[PDB]
């Protein structure tokens, strides 16, 4: 089964998922001097006030917080998007050390972790259909750097102990995702893919310029999770990030100058 180890990591994925060597793979390195400022990009519209979180789960690769996506409660629109995109989940990627952990990089700079807020285009009916379309998903990427603590992330940090191993899940209601957003919504956007198998090329990536700060104690708790299931030899869940892929003549557009 795929993973992030020496024998089943990113460099091996192409054997089971040939699309890994595709034309629009993610993540990528964002070269800030080559990115094109596009004055026609509209501001992002994030409406998370009616968001309903359900559970938090350790899937053996990272941990996800899932939301009720049966209605337009938490949606993303505007920016480079056409139509309404419904929030379904958010997940993180982190490193074993503070100088690595993010998937996307900015001018080769790696951040301590990266948050992904996944949304699917409502015109497709369900998430399963959306992943088969070139404009099926919109993922909002937020960088995390170590500094002062992020109050809004603490609820997540505190519950990690209950979902320590692969397969564990816990009820996680009333979590407000607005507490994870940076102050500015300036962004870079480019057409890409999911960063984990099946690596489908169905994502419009929206990467925020401004990182959020989290404390050392907060990220330390992420590193306590396990890749393994209960009762198996312990493998700490760290470095669950995919390296930057070739841009291959796609253009990264910026909403700011
Ligand atoms: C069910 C679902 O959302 N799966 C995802 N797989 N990888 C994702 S990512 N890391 O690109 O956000 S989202
Ligand atoms: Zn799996
Ligand atoms: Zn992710």
């Amino acid at each position: 089964h795929w993973g992030y180890g020496k024998h089943n990591g990113p460099e091996h994925w192409h054997k089971d998922f040939p699309i890994a060597k595709g034309e629009r793979q993610s993540p990528v390195d964002i070269d800030t001097h080559t990115a094109k400022y596009d004055p026609s990009l509209k501001p992002l519209s994030v409406s998370y006030d009616q968001a309903t979180s359900l559970r938090i789960l350790n899937n053996g690769h990272a941990f996800n917080v899932e939301f009720d996506d049966s209605q337009d409660k938490a949606v993303l629109k505007g920016g480079p998007l056409d139509g309404t995109y419904r929030l379904i989940q958010f997940n993180f990627h982190w490193g074993s050390l503070d100088g690595q952990g993010s998937e996307h990089t900015v001018d080769k700079k790696k951040y301590a972790a990266e948050l992904h807020l996944v949304h699917w285009n409502t015109k497709y009916g369900d998430f399963g259909k959306a992943v088969q379309q070139p404009d099926g998903l919109a993922v909002l990427g937020i960088f995390l750097k170590v500094g002062s603590a992020k109050p809004g992330l603490q609820k997540v940090v505190d519950v990690l102990d209950s979902i320590k191993t692969k397969g564990k899940s816990a009820d996680f209601t009333n979590f407000d995702p607005r507490g994870l957003l940076p102050e500015s919504l300036d962004y870079w956007t480019y057409p890409g893919s999911l960063t984990t198998p099946p690596l489908l090329e169905c994502v419009t990536w929206i990467v925020l310029k401004e990182p959020i700060s989290v404390s050392s104690e907060q990220v330390l708790k992420f590193r306590k999770l396990n890749f393994n299931g209960e009762g198996e030899p312990e493998e700490l869940m760290v470095d669950n990030w995919r390296p930057a892929q070739p841009l291959k003549n796609r253009q990264i557009k910026a909403s700011f100058k």
